Protein backbone atom coordinates (compact mmCIF):
# COMPACT_ATOMS: atom_id res chain seq x y z
CA UNK A 1 0.00 0.00 0.00
CA UNK A 2 3.12 2.00 0.25
CA UNK A 3 2.81 5.00 -2.60
CA UNK A 4 6.38 5.51 -2.64
CA UNK A 5 9.18 3.64 -1.26
CA UNK A 6 13.04 3.99 -1.54
CA UNK A 7 15.47 1.14 -1.00
CA UNK A 8 18.97 2.50 -0.71
CA UNK A 9 22.47 0.68 0.11
CA UNK A 10 25.58 0.36 -0.98
CA UNK A 11 27.52 -1.56 -3.68
CA UNK A 12 26.20 -5.28 -3.41
CA UNK A 13 23.63 -4.85 -1.37
CA UNK A 14 20.63 -6.75 -2.50
CA UNK A 15 18.62 -3.43 -2.84
CA UNK A 16 17.87 -3.50 -7.13
CA UNK A 17 16.39 -7.90 -5.85
CA UNK A 18 14.49 -6.14 -2.93
CA UNK A 19 13.22 -3.18 -4.95
CA UNK A 20 12.16 -5.75 -7.79
CA UNK A 21 10.05 -7.62 -4.85
CA UNK A 22 8.21 -4.55 -4.00
CA UNK A 23 7.65 -3.55 -7.69
CA UNK A 24 6.39 -7.48 -8.08
CA UNK A 25 3.86 -7.08 -5.17
CA UNK A 26 2.40 -3.64 -7.14
CA UNK A 27 1.12 -6.10 -10.19
CA UNK A 28 1.72 -7.86 -13.54
CA UNK A 29 2.78 -5.24 -15.55
CA UNK A 30 5.67 -2.90 -14.13
CA UNK A 31 7.79 0.23 -15.60
CA UNK A 32 10.95 -0.38 -15.50
CA UNK A 33 12.67 3.13 -15.68
CA UNK A 34 16.69 3.09 -16.68
CA UNK A 35 19.08 5.61 -15.99
CA UNK A 36 22.41 3.84 -17.22
CA UNK A 37 23.96 4.66 -20.53
CA UNK A 38 25.65 1.83 -22.48
CA UNK A 39 28.83 3.33 -23.52
CA UNK A 40 31.24 1.26 -26.21
CA UNK A 41 34.26 0.43 -25.02
CA UNK A 42 35.77 -0.17 -21.74
CA UNK A 43 33.63 0.21 -18.76
CA UNK A 44 31.01 -0.49 -20.48
CA UNK A 45 28.10 -1.90 -18.58
CA UNK A 46 26.88 -3.72 -21.33
CA UNK A 47 27.03 -6.86 -19.69
CA UNK A 48 25.24 -6.78 -16.82
CA UNK A 49 22.45 -4.36 -18.18
CA UNK A 50 22.09 -7.51 -20.69
CA UNK A 51 22.10 -9.75 -18.06
CA UNK A 52 19.35 -7.88 -16.13
CA UNK A 53 17.44 -7.37 -19.49
CA UNK A 54 17.16 -10.98 -20.12
CA UNK A 55 15.86 -12.23 -16.51
CA UNK A 56 13.27 -9.24 -16.70
CA UNK A 57 9.80 -10.35 -17.01
CA UNK A 58 8.14 -10.87 -20.07
CA UNK A 59 4.72 -8.60 -18.62
CA UNK A 60 7.79 -5.23 -18.17
CA UNK A 61 7.95 -2.54 -20.20
CA UNK A 62 11.30 -0.57 -20.23
CA UNK A 63 12.20 2.82 -20.71
CA UNK A 64 15.66 4.14 -20.90
CA UNK A 65 16.01 8.05 -20.05
CA UNK A 66 19.53 8.93 -18.65
CA UNK A 67 18.57 12.53 -18.30
CA UNK A 68 15.05 14.32 -17.79
CA UNK A 69 13.13 11.38 -16.02
CA UNK A 70 10.28 12.95 -14.87
CA UNK A 71 10.17 14.57 -18.08
CA UNK A 72 10.38 11.32 -20.39
CA UNK A 73 8.06 9.03 -18.08
CA UNK A 74 5.30 11.64 -18.20
CA UNK A 75 5.31 12.01 -22.01
CA UNK A 76 5.76 8.69 -22.69
CA UNK A 77 2.09 8.22 -20.98
CA UNK A 78 3.03 4.70 -19.73
CA UNK A 79 2.06 5.67 -15.91
CA UNK A 80 -1.54 4.79 -17.39
CA UNK A 81 -1.00 1.74 -18.61
CA UNK A 82 1.50 -0.13 -15.90
CA UNK A 83 0.78 -1.46 -12.22
CA UNK A 84 3.66 0.05 -10.97
CA UNK A 85 7.25 1.61 -11.33
CA UNK A 86 10.88 0.50 -10.58
CA UNK A 87 13.11 3.76 -11.03
CA UNK A 88 16.73 2.10 -11.66
CA UNK A 89 18.36 3.82 -10.28
CA UNK A 90 19.74 7.41 -8.95
CA UNK A 91 23.24 7.02 -8.69
CA UNK A 92 23.79 6.79 -12.15
CA UNK A 93 20.90 9.51 -12.97
CA UNK A 94 23.41 11.72 -10.45
CA UNK A 95 26.52 10.97 -12.44
CA UNK A 96 24.58 11.99 -15.99
CA UNK A 97 24.13 14.76 -13.99
CA UNK A 98 27.45 15.46 -13.01
CA UNK A 99 29.05 14.97 -16.05
CA UNK A 100 26.26 16.66 -18.13
CA UNK A 101 28.44 19.85 -16.60
CA UNK A 102 30.68 22.00 -18.03
CA UNK A 103 33.32 21.71 -15.20
CA UNK A 104 32.47 18.65 -12.94
CA UNK A 105 34.47 20.49 -10.18
CA UNK A 106 32.18 23.33 -9.74
CA UNK A 107 29.67 21.97 -7.04
CA UNK A 108 26.74 24.83 -8.01
CA UNK A 109 25.48 23.73 -11.19
CA UNK A 110 25.86 20.09 -10.64
CA UNK A 111 23.95 20.46 -7.76
CA UNK A 112 21.21 23.07 -8.97
CA UNK A 113 20.38 20.60 -11.97
CA UNK A 114 20.41 17.63 -9.70
CA UNK A 115 18.09 18.80 -7.38
CA UNK A 116 15.56 19.87 -10.61
CA UNK A 117 16.23 16.60 -11.56
CA UNK A 118 14.87 15.06 -8.13
CA UNK A 119 12.02 17.84 -7.55
CA UNK A 120 10.42 16.91 -10.79
CA UNK A 121 10.15 13.16 -10.07
CA UNK A 122 8.65 14.00 -6.44
CA UNK A 123 6.17 16.24 -8.50
CA UNK A 124 5.48 13.40 -11.00
CA UNK A 125 5.60 10.80 -8.29
CA UNK A 126 2.94 13.25 -6.13
CA UNK A 127 0.61 13.00 -9.38
CA UNK A 128 1.19 9.43 -10.52
CA UNK A 129 -1.69 6.79 -10.53
CA UNK A 130 0.66 4.05 -9.73
CA UNK A 131 3.31 3.35 -6.72
CA UNK A 132 7.18 3.60 -7.77
CA UNK A 133 9.55 1.96 -5.77
CA UNK A 134 13.18 4.28 -6.26
CA UNK A 135 16.72 2.74 -6.17
CA UNK A 136 19.46 4.51 -4.59
CA UNK A 137 23.06 4.01 -3.61
CA UNK A 138 24.79 5.05 -0.13
CA UNK A 139 28.38 6.25 -0.90
CA UNK A 140 29.00 8.53 2.13
CA UNK A 141 30.15 6.31 4.78
CA UNK A 142 33.65 5.92 3.73
CA UNK A 143 36.65 8.68 2.92
CA UNK A 144 36.27 10.02 -0.62
CA UNK A 145 37.80 13.17 0.02
CA UNK A 146 40.70 13.09 -2.71
CA UNK A 147 39.31 15.04 -5.97
CA UNK A 148 36.18 17.94 -5.70
CA UNK A 149 34.11 15.82 -8.55
CA UNK A 150 34.06 13.04 -6.93
CA UNK A 151 33.57 14.86 -3.37
CA UNK A 152 30.99 17.29 -4.93
CA UNK A 153 29.06 14.07 -6.36
CA UNK A 154 28.81 12.34 -2.83
CA UNK A 155 27.08 15.66 -1.42
CA UNK A 156 24.78 15.64 -4.47
CA UNK A 157 23.70 12.04 -4.35
CA UNK A 158 23.77 12.55 0.17
CA UNK A 159 21.11 15.61 -0.63
CA UNK A 160 19.13 13.63 -3.66
CA UNK A 161 18.54 10.86 -1.23
CA UNK A 162 17.63 13.21 1.63
CA UNK A 163 15.00 15.02 -0.32
CA UNK A 164 13.38 11.14 -1.55
CA UNK A 165 13.67 9.44 1.67
CA UNK A 166 11.42 13.06 2.75
CA UNK A 167 8.84 12.74 0.67
CA UNK A 168 8.84 8.58 0.14
CA UNK A 169 6.26 6.71 2.22
CA UNK A 170 8.46 3.81 2.61
CA UNK A 171 12.30 3.97 3.50
CA UNK A 172 14.68 0.79 3.28
CA UNK A 173 18.62 0.35 4.30
CA UNK A 174 19.75 -2.86 2.80
CA UNK A 175 22.61 -4.51 5.05
CA UNK A 176 24.04 -7.49 3.12
CA UNK A 177 20.66 -7.99 1.18
CA UNK A 178 18.34 -7.69 4.25
CA UNK A 179 16.28 -4.66 4.34
CA UNK A 180 15.93 -2.25 7.55
CA UNK A 181 12.51 -0.24 7.53
CA UNK A 182 14.11 3.32 8.31
CA UNK A 183 10.78 4.33 7.69
CA UNK A 184 7.39 3.32 7.29
CA UNK A 185 4.05 5.04 7.69
CA UNK B 1 15.63 13.59 29.06
CA UNK B 2 18.72 12.36 27.47
CA UNK B 3 21.81 13.91 28.48
CA UNK B 4 23.89 12.80 26.23
CA UNK B 5 23.14 12.24 22.79
CA UNK B 6 25.71 11.17 19.79
CA UNK B 7 24.20 11.50 16.35
CA UNK B 8 26.27 9.89 13.71
CA UNK B 9 26.12 9.04 10.28
CA UNK B 10 27.88 9.47 6.67
CA UNK B 11 28.08 12.45 4.24
CA UNK B 12 25.29 14.66 3.79
CA UNK B 13 22.95 12.65 5.66
CA UNK B 14 21.09 14.99 7.42
CA UNK B 15 23.25 14.71 11.07
CA UNK B 16 23.78 18.31 11.63
CA UNK B 17 19.83 19.31 11.08
CA UNK B 18 19.02 16.68 13.28
CA UNK B 19 21.42 17.07 16.01
CA UNK B 20 20.76 20.73 16.03
CA UNK B 21 16.66 19.68 16.53
CA UNK B 22 17.63 17.97 19.58
CA UNK B 23 19.57 20.95 21.18
CA UNK B 24 16.88 23.34 20.09
CA UNK B 25 14.92 20.70 22.41
CA UNK B 26 17.15 21.21 25.18
CA UNK B 27 16.22 25.27 25.50
CA UNK B 28 16.15 28.33 23.78
CA UNK B 29 19.72 29.12 24.78
CA UNK B 30 22.25 26.78 23.34
CA UNK B 31 26.12 26.64 23.21
CA UNK B 32 27.33 25.90 19.75
CA UNK B 33 30.95 24.56 19.92
CA UNK B 34 32.68 24.63 16.85
CA UNK B 35 35.77 22.88 15.95
CA UNK B 36 36.85 23.62 12.44
CA UNK B 37 39.23 25.94 11.79
CA UNK B 38 38.72 27.98 8.64
CA UNK B 39 41.87 28.34 6.50
CA UNK B 40 42.88 30.67 4.02
CA UNK B 41 43.07 30.30 0.54
CA UNK B 42 41.96 27.13 -1.37
CA UNK B 43 40.04 24.22 0.75
CA UNK B 44 38.63 26.80 2.92
CA UNK B 45 35.15 26.16 4.84
CA UNK B 46 35.21 29.71 5.34
CA UNK B 47 31.68 29.72 2.64
CA UNK B 48 30.37 26.80 4.62
CA UNK B 49 31.01 28.31 7.99
CA UNK B 50 29.80 31.55 7.21
CA UNK B 51 26.24 30.18 5.86
CA UNK B 52 26.02 28.24 9.06
CA UNK B 53 26.51 31.29 11.16
CA UNK B 54 24.23 32.97 9.42
CA UNK B 55 21.05 30.57 9.87
CA UNK B 56 22.48 29.97 13.37
CA UNK B 57 19.00 31.29 15.98
CA UNK B 58 20.50 34.22 17.84
CA UNK B 59 20.18 33.26 21.44
CA UNK B 60 22.90 30.92 20.66
CA UNK B 61 26.76 31.24 21.83
CA UNK B 62 29.20 30.03 19.84
CA UNK B 63 32.80 28.62 20.75
CA UNK B 64 35.18 27.73 18.22
CA UNK B 65 38.00 25.84 19.93
CA UNK B 66 39.66 23.25 17.45
CA UNK B 67 41.24 21.65 20.10
CA UNK B 68 41.43 20.49 23.92
CA UNK B 69 37.82 20.68 23.44
CA UNK B 70 37.25 20.06 27.17
CA UNK B 71 39.34 21.89 28.70
CA UNK B 72 38.43 25.06 26.86
CA UNK B 73 34.40 24.55 26.95
CA UNK B 74 35.01 24.38 30.83
CA UNK B 75 37.06 27.10 31.08
CA UNK B 76 34.53 29.41 29.41
CA UNK B 77 32.01 28.86 32.25
CA UNK B 78 29.38 29.14 29.65
CA UNK B 79 27.84 25.85 30.98
CA UNK B 80 26.48 27.53 33.46
CA UNK B 81 24.65 30.64 31.55
CA UNK B 82 22.85 27.93 28.86
CA UNK B 83 20.46 24.81 28.03
CA UNK B 84 22.39 22.76 26.61
CA UNK B 85 25.26 22.00 24.26
CA UNK B 86 26.01 20.97 20.71
CA UNK B 87 29.42 19.79 19.51
CA UNK B 88 29.85 20.45 15.98
CA UNK B 89 32.28 18.06 15.27
CA UNK B 90 33.83 14.97 16.39
CA UNK B 91 35.27 14.40 12.99
CA UNK B 92 37.38 17.78 12.74
CA UNK B 93 38.33 17.31 16.26
CA UNK B 94 40.39 13.81 15.27
CA UNK B 95 41.37 15.72 11.89
CA UNK B 96 43.28 18.92 13.93
CA UNK B 97 44.00 16.14 16.23
CA UNK B 98 45.77 14.37 13.46
CA UNK B 99 47.60 16.67 12.03
CA UNK B 100 48.79 18.56 15.08
CA UNK B 101 51.34 15.51 15.45
CA UNK B 102 54.74 15.33 14.20
CA UNK B 103 54.26 12.69 12.06
CA UNK B 104 50.67 11.32 10.41
CA UNK B 105 52.12 8.37 9.08
CA UNK B 106 52.57 7.63 12.83
CA UNK B 107 49.13 6.07 14.69
CA UNK B 108 50.37 5.87 18.00
CA UNK B 109 51.04 9.50 19.36
CA UNK B 110 47.43 10.52 17.11
CA UNK B 111 45.58 7.96 19.09
CA UNK B 112 46.61 8.78 22.50
CA UNK B 113 46.08 12.23 21.78
CA UNK B 114 42.50 11.84 20.18
CA UNK B 115 41.40 9.55 23.43
CA UNK B 116 42.65 11.95 25.61
CA UNK B 117 40.35 14.57 24.30
CA UNK B 118 36.96 11.97 23.78
CA UNK B 119 38.35 11.15 27.81
CA UNK B 120 37.85 14.76 28.81
CA UNK B 121 35.15 15.62 27.14
CA UNK B 122 33.41 12.40 28.59
CA UNK B 123 34.24 13.41 32.08
CA UNK B 124 33.17 17.12 31.56
CA UNK B 125 29.81 15.68 30.21
CA UNK B 126 29.43 13.87 32.86
CA UNK B 127 29.66 16.55 35.00
CA UNK B 128 27.95 19.22 32.87
CA UNK B 129 24.71 20.83 34.42
CA UNK B 130 23.47 20.98 30.99
CA UNK B 131 22.77 17.95 28.28
CA UNK B 132 24.96 17.59 25.27
CA UNK B 133 24.95 16.47 21.58
CA UNK B 134 27.36 15.74 19.72
CA UNK B 135 28.21 15.19 16.28
CA UNK B 136 30.12 12.68 14.10
CA UNK B 137 30.52 10.59 11.10
CA UNK B 138 30.67 7.31 10.00
CA UNK B 139 34.06 6.83 7.81
CA UNK B 140 34.33 3.08 8.43
CA UNK B 141 32.11 1.29 5.43
CA UNK B 142 34.03 2.09 2.45
CA UNK B 143 37.36 0.80 1.35
CA UNK B 144 40.04 2.96 2.32
CA UNK B 145 43.48 1.23 2.77
CA UNK B 146 45.39 3.30 0.39
CA UNK B 147 47.73 5.52 2.82
CA UNK B 148 49.16 4.97 6.54
CA UNK B 149 47.63 8.55 7.30
CA UNK B 150 43.93 7.94 6.02
CA UNK B 151 44.10 4.73 7.55
CA UNK B 152 44.99 5.80 11.39
CA UNK B 153 42.60 8.66 10.99
CA UNK B 154 39.83 5.85 10.10
CA UNK B 155 40.58 4.07 13.09
CA UNK B 156 41.43 6.30 15.28
CA UNK B 157 37.89 7.97 14.41
CA UNK B 158 36.02 4.73 15.31
CA UNK B 159 37.77 4.23 18.32
CA UNK B 160 36.63 7.83 19.12
CA UNK B 161 33.06 7.11 18.54
CA UNK B 162 32.95 4.02 20.01
CA UNK B 163 33.92 6.00 23.21
CA UNK B 164 31.16 8.14 22.66
CA UNK B 165 28.92 5.89 22.00
CA UNK B 166 29.06 3.85 25.00
CA UNK B 167 28.82 6.93 27.42
CA UNK B 168 26.11 8.39 25.60
CA UNK B 169 22.33 8.24 26.61
CA UNK B 170 21.19 7.91 23.13
CA UNK B 171 22.55 7.24 19.83
CA UNK B 172 21.37 7.99 16.50
CA UNK B 173 22.69 6.81 13.34
CA UNK B 174 21.59 9.02 10.21
CA UNK B 175 20.14 7.26 7.03
CA UNK B 176 19.28 9.91 4.62
CA UNK B 177 18.25 12.47 6.70
CA UNK B 178 16.21 9.87 8.90
CA UNK B 179 17.52 8.74 12.41
CA UNK B 180 18.03 4.95 13.58
CA UNK B 181 17.76 4.62 16.97
CA UNK B 182 21.01 2.61 17.97
CA UNK B 183 20.75 3.17 21.77
CA UNK B 184 18.45 4.69 23.93
CA UNK B 185 17.81 4.15 27.75
CA UNK C 1 20.45 -20.25 21.04
CA UNK C 2 21.46 -18.97 17.61
CA UNK C 3 23.12 -21.71 15.56
CA UNK C 4 24.84 -19.45 13.07
CA UNK C 5 25.06 -15.35 13.72
CA UNK C 6 27.14 -12.86 11.15
CA UNK C 7 28.69 -9.82 12.65
CA UNK C 8 29.46 -7.30 10.40
CA UNK C 9 30.55 -3.49 10.59
CA UNK C 10 33.19 -1.11 9.41
CA UNK C 11 36.90 -0.47 10.52
CA UNK C 12 36.80 -0.24 14.29
CA UNK C 13 32.98 -0.61 14.66
CA UNK C 14 33.50 -2.93 17.97
CA UNK C 15 32.35 -5.97 15.72
CA UNK C 16 35.33 -8.68 16.84
CA UNK C 17 34.37 -7.42 20.93
CA UNK C 18 30.55 -8.13 19.89
CA UNK C 19 31.44 -11.30 17.91
CA UNK C 20 33.56 -12.25 20.89
CA UNK C 21 30.92 -11.87 23.33
CA UNK C 22 28.33 -13.99 21.34
CA UNK C 23 31.17 -16.89 21.26
CA UNK C 24 32.39 -16.70 25.15
CA UNK C 25 27.90 -17.11 25.23
CA UNK C 26 28.77 -20.59 23.36
CA UNK C 27 30.85 -22.05 26.22
CA UNK C 28 34.39 -22.38 27.86
CA UNK C 29 35.92 -24.02 24.88
CA UNK C 30 36.07 -21.60 21.46
CA UNK C 31 37.75 -22.23 18.04
CA UNK C 32 39.11 -19.40 17.13
CA UNK C 33 39.41 -19.70 12.87
CA UNK C 34 41.88 -16.95 12.19
CA UNK C 35 42.05 -16.46 8.10
CA UNK C 36 44.99 -13.64 8.17
CA UNK C 37 48.83 -14.34 7.23
CA UNK C 38 51.18 -12.64 8.82
CA UNK C 39 53.65 -11.17 6.21
CA UNK C 40 56.89 -10.28 6.85
CA UNK C 41 58.59 -6.55 6.50
CA UNK C 42 56.20 -3.56 5.99
CA UNK C 43 52.17 -3.47 6.32
CA UNK C 44 52.81 -6.91 7.66
CA UNK C 45 49.61 -7.57 10.92
CA UNK C 46 52.29 -9.28 13.24
CA UNK C 47 51.49 -6.74 16.32
CA UNK C 48 47.92 -6.46 16.32
CA UNK C 49 47.60 -10.35 15.57
CA UNK C 50 50.45 -11.21 18.13
CA UNK C 51 47.84 -8.97 21.00
CA UNK C 52 44.54 -10.84 19.74
CA UNK C 53 46.69 -13.80 21.04
CA UNK C 54 47.95 -12.59 23.92
CA UNK C 55 44.50 -11.72 25.05
CA UNK C 56 42.82 -14.60 24.01
CA UNK C 57 41.14 -16.67 26.84
CA UNK C 58 43.25 -19.84 27.41
CA UNK C 59 40.64 -22.80 26.77
CA UNK C 60 40.16 -21.60 23.28
CA UNK C 61 41.87 -23.02 20.27
CA UNK C 62 43.51 -21.23 17.37
CA UNK C 63 43.30 -22.69 13.91
CA UNK C 64 44.81 -20.80 11.05
CA UNK C 65 43.62 -21.15 7.67
CA UNK C 66 43.59 -18.17 5.39
CA UNK C 67 42.16 -20.53 2.68
CA UNK C 68 39.99 -23.51 1.88
CA UNK C 69 38.25 -22.56 5.50
CA UNK C 70 35.88 -25.60 5.34
CA UNK C 71 38.31 -27.97 4.47
CA UNK C 72 40.88 -27.24 6.99
CA UNK C 73 37.80 -26.78 10.06
CA UNK C 74 36.39 -30.18 9.02
CA UNK C 75 39.57 -31.95 8.54
CA UNK C 76 40.95 -30.46 11.74
CA UNK C 77 38.45 -32.56 13.84
CA UNK C 78 37.63 -29.69 16.18
CA UNK C 79 34.20 -28.90 15.86
CA UNK C 80 33.51 -32.60 18.40
CA UNK C 81 36.13 -30.85 20.74
CA UNK C 82 34.97 -27.58 21.23
CA UNK C 83 31.82 -25.69 22.54
CA UNK C 84 31.64 -22.63 19.03
CA UNK C 85 33.27 -21.21 16.80
CA UNK C 86 34.40 -17.80 15.66
CA UNK C 87 35.00 -16.90 12.45
CA UNK C 88 37.96 -14.12 12.02
CA UNK C 89 37.31 -13.13 9.09
CA UNK C 90 35.48 -12.97 5.78
CA UNK C 91 37.47 -9.81 4.96
CA UNK C 92 40.85 -11.43 4.94
CA UNK C 93 39.29 -14.78 3.50
CA UNK C 94 37.92 -12.70 0.31
CA UNK C 95 41.35 -10.62 0.20
CA UNK C 96 43.18 -14.18 0.31
CA UNK C 97 40.97 -15.30 -2.72
CA UNK C 98 41.89 -12.35 -4.54
CA UNK C 99 45.69 -12.32 -4.35
CA UNK C 100 45.89 -16.10 -5.50
CA UNK C 101 43.96 -15.52 -8.55
CA UNK C 102 46.01 -15.38 -11.59
CA UNK C 103 44.83 -12.04 -12.26
CA UNK C 104 43.28 -9.79 -9.70
CA UNK C 105 41.38 -7.50 -12.45
CA UNK C 106 39.58 -10.26 -14.13
CA UNK C 107 36.22 -10.34 -11.87
CA UNK C 108 34.72 -13.95 -12.95
CA UNK C 109 37.68 -16.55 -11.52
CA UNK C 110 38.07 -14.82 -8.12
CA UNK C 111 34.44 -14.33 -7.85
CA UNK C 112 33.57 -17.92 -8.45
CA UNK C 113 35.99 -19.36 -5.81
CA UNK C 114 35.19 -17.03 -3.07
CA UNK C 115 31.54 -18.56 -3.80
CA UNK C 116 33.13 -21.75 -3.46
CA UNK C 117 34.53 -20.98 -0.07
CA UNK C 118 31.38 -19.67 1.39
CA UNK C 119 29.75 -22.52 -0.22
CA UNK C 120 31.68 -25.15 1.71
CA UNK C 121 31.48 -22.58 4.71
CA UNK C 122 27.93 -22.92 4.39
CA UNK C 123 27.76 -26.74 4.20
CA UNK C 124 30.00 -27.39 7.12
CA UNK C 125 27.87 -24.84 8.90
CA UNK C 126 24.77 -26.79 8.44
CA UNK C 127 26.73 -30.40 9.57
CA UNK C 128 28.07 -28.66 12.53
CA UNK C 129 27.06 -29.50 16.18
CA UNK C 130 28.23 -26.55 17.73
CA UNK C 131 27.05 -22.94 16.84
CA UNK C 132 29.11 -20.54 14.77
CA UNK C 133 29.63 -16.71 14.86
CA UNK C 134 31.21 -15.44 11.64
CA UNK C 135 32.94 -11.88 11.35
CA UNK C 136 33.10 -9.72 8.02
CA UNK C 137 33.50 -5.92 6.86
CA UNK C 138 30.78 -3.26 5.57
CA UNK C 139 33.13 -2.01 2.59
CA UNK C 140 29.93 -0.94 -0.09
CA UNK C 141 28.99 2.34 1.52
CA UNK C 142 31.84 4.56 0.88
CA UNK C 143 33.17 5.50 -3.47
CA UNK C 144 35.65 2.76 -4.65
CA UNK C 145 35.77 3.20 -8.10
CA UNK C 146 39.11 3.48 -8.91
CA UNK C 147 40.88 0.41 -9.94
CA UNK C 148 39.29 -2.69 -11.22
CA UNK C 149 40.67 -4.90 -8.22
CA UNK C 150 38.79 -2.85 -5.31
CA UNK C 151 35.37 -2.53 -7.51
CA UNK C 152 35.95 -6.50 -7.65
CA UNK C 153 36.77 -6.71 -4.34
CA UNK C 154 34.06 -4.87 -2.68
CA UNK C 155 31.66 -6.74 -5.64
CA UNK C 156 32.67 -9.92 -4.01
CA UNK C 157 32.80 -8.86 -0.59
CA UNK C 158 29.08 -8.32 -0.67
CA UNK C 159 27.86 -11.40 -2.16
CA UNK C 160 29.95 -12.77 0.50
CA UNK C 161 28.41 -10.90 3.22
CA UNK C 162 24.30 -11.54 0.87
CA UNK C 163 25.34 -15.79 0.71
CA UNK C 164 26.09 -16.07 4.68
CA UNK C 165 23.59 -13.28 6.20
CA UNK C 166 21.16 -15.09 4.00
CA UNK C 167 22.40 -19.12 5.93
CA UNK C 168 22.76 -16.76 9.49
CA UNK C 169 20.16 -17.58 12.29
CA UNK C 170 21.21 -14.04 13.34
CA UNK C 171 22.69 -10.98 11.96
CA UNK C 172 24.33 -8.07 13.51
CA UNK C 173 25.04 -4.68 12.17
CA UNK C 174 27.62 -2.24 14.34
CA UNK C 175 27.70 0.85 14.46
CA UNK C 176 30.48 2.49 17.05
CA UNK C 177 30.58 -0.74 18.99
CA UNK C 178 26.96 -1.08 19.41
CA UNK C 179 24.52 -3.93 17.50
CA UNK C 180 21.74 -2.99 15.07
CA UNK C 181 19.67 -6.14 14.79
CA UNK C 182 19.52 -7.05 10.95
CA UNK C 183 17.42 -10.08 11.47
CA UNK C 184 16.96 -12.65 14.63
CA UNK C 185 14.41 -15.46 14.39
Amino acid sequence: GSHMTLVLGGIRSGKSQYAEQIAAGFGKKILYVATAEVWPGAGSMEYRVRKHQERRPKSWLTLECPRHVASAVGESGLLDQVDGVILECVTLLSSNTLYAQKDPTDYEPFQEALIEEIEALKKLIRQSPVPWVLVSSETGMGISQSDAETRHYCDGLGIANQLLAKSADEVYFMVAGLPLTVKKG
